[PDB]
């Protein structure tokens, strides 16, 4: 049996290490590969993956992970494995991350972004092979959300063997386009930006997938994605326009499954790219902004203003913080305090696909220039293809950049260090390029503590600082709807912001 998903891009690559969209999770990580531990559908619940059982220390210093045996990789036209999955391969996973030395760490870029953005080089001492079938991590201190960041998309297990052979062919690349992993489906055509084709893989470890063929249609407007849904061209589809929200439910050929979300979308102000430098220009920069305006008119309702980087449904949320109102004359003020009475101008940065966070960042970016054209800001809107956008964006090219997050792991960590640390300013997602002291006070402890308590009352602080240091737009928290064909069983909507066709069955 084959199902079809509409895509709302094509993917960035097909090795989970070197990305940090969901357009290429969704294609990469998830159907292809696996992690020592997982999450279980619909969930934030850690369930064994790659690894059958672990360990861990007293001083919660070290990881103890028992690889399950009988764990099949895929076969590529060049290449066939001769082995099962052994510690040998999840040490190499790590150290190409980790290890300057390792001879994979360069080839593709060698840009770890999460790995790096997530001050991993720095936890992790050493990834130990304790014998073929048990690997131990020792961390240089006690990180609570560490077992959470190991069922991550980029801690998927590669290929050691693969990757050798590659390295003696030459041609290492390969390791990282032409995908060989132990994941539920195997990539089977890739034709850019238009279809990928996957098949089910016979030799998985787990409940093999009811789907024979798994097809990606990517169809990146939204309307589009509808009309294929309807003509049953496709039967799910992410990221619905809000406008057609109605019609979908009235649709009864439709089974619009709704779900709140967990997630943000920001403007991120280049704090090392003047005037920006300036605290009062970014807060003059977000008093401009009609917020509300925004979200009634992009959202429609679909989401709501945020104040937070976490959203509501988040176990830190500060709820005493109070948002910035839409104050132009404020904004004139504090432009005229720093010196720009006369206005500057600035680059605007904007997306051309749908995301969860953002159903329409074109049009977001023109109201945002409108409003700040009120206050002399004059605004030059720049779009590049999705996968460019982020690339570029990392290397600090942009002034201000429409930028969003969905929840990788559930916990607050995942939010403000991966996103507003200096480790992620460096070679990381913190696309504001903003490092401060205060915040890292709050942040750093709250991720070693096992206390609970002193976690909440950390972010909570945490979010006071980044109000006041306004190092990026907060704009508005989604809510989830995927629109799902009725004959498709099984579908669970994921909280992380997964498409997962593994559990799903249409007949």
């Amino acid at each position: 049996k084959t199902l079809v998903y509409c895509s709302e891009g094509s993917p960035e690559g097909f090795n989970p290490q070197l990305f940090t969209s969901g357009t290429t999770y969704d294609a990469s990580s998830v159907p292809l590969y696996n992690r020592l531990v997982e999450f279980k559908i619909g969930t934030t619940e850690v369930i064994p993956g790659l690894a059958e059982k672990w360990e861990v220390s007293e001083d919660g210093k070290t990881y103890t992970f028992h690889l399950r045996k009988g764990v099949k990789w895929h076969d590529n036209k060049e290449f066939k494995p001769t082995r099962e999955l052994n510690a040998d391969d999840v040490v190499f996973s790590f150290d190409r991350q980790k290890n300057a030395q390792n001879p994979y760490h360069k080839v593709s870029g060698g840009s770890y972004e999460y790995f790096e953005g997530m001050g991993l080089p720095e936890l992790i001492s050493e990834v130990k092979k304790v014998d073929d079938n048990t690997v131990q991590f020792v961390l240089t201190r006690p990180e609570a959300p560490f077992l959470a960041d190991l069922a991550m998309d980029f801690a998927s297990i590669l290929s050691k063997e693969y990757a050798d052979a590659m390295m003696k062919a030459g041609t290492p690349e390969k390791l990282d386009l032409n995908p060989i992993g132990t994941g539920p489906f195997q990539l089977q055509q890739y034709q850019k930006d238009s279809r990928i084709r996957y098949k089910a893989f016979d030799g998985y470890w787990g409940t093999k997938p009811q789907i024979d063929t798994l097809v990606f249609s990517i169809t990146p407007d939204a309307s589009v994605r509808y009309a294929k849904l309807q003509k049953n061209e496709c039967q799910v589809m992410p990221y619905p326009n809000p406008a057609d929200i109605a019609r979908m439910k009235q649709d009864k050929s439709i089974n619009l499954m709704e779900m709140p979300g967990l997630n943000v979308g920001y403007l991120s102000y280049n704090v090392q790219k003047k005037p920006l430098d300036d605290v009062k220009v970014r807060q003059a920069l977000t008093y401009a902004v009609n917020k509300d305006a925004i979200i009634k008119a992009v959202y429609q309702g679909a989401g709501v203003s945020a104040k937070n980087l976490i959203p509501p449904t988040m176990w830190g949320y500060n709820d005493d913080v109070q948002d910035y109102t839409y104050d132009p004359e404020k904004a004139k003020a504090l432009l005229k305090e720093a010196g720009l009475e006369k206005g500057f101008s600035i680059d605007l940065w904007a997306m051309p696909v749908q995301r969860p966070y953002n159903p329409n960042a074109r049009r977001m970016a023109e109201m945002i220039q409108a409003d700040w054209a009120k206050v002399g800001v004059q605004a030059k809107i720049v779009t590049y293809e999705w996968g460019e956008y982020l690339k570029r964006a990392k290397d600090g090219e942009h002034q201000t950049v429409m930028m969003g997050w969905t929840g990788d792991n559930g916990d607050p960590d995942n939010f403000f260090a991966t996103l507003f640390s200096c480790a992620a300013s460096e070679q990381g997602s913190n696309y504001s390029k903003w490092c401060y002291k205060p915040f890292e006070d709050l942040i750093q402890p709250a991720r070693a503590t096992d206390d609970h308590n002193k976690r909440v009352e950390l972010y909570k602080q945490a979010q006071v600082v980044m109000h006041d240091q306004a190092p990026a737009l907060i704009i508005a928290h989604s809510t989830v709807f995927e629109p799902v064909r009725k004959e498709v069983k099984g579908y669970v909507v994921d909280p992380l912001g997964k498409h997962h066709f593994e559990n799903v069955s249409i007949e």
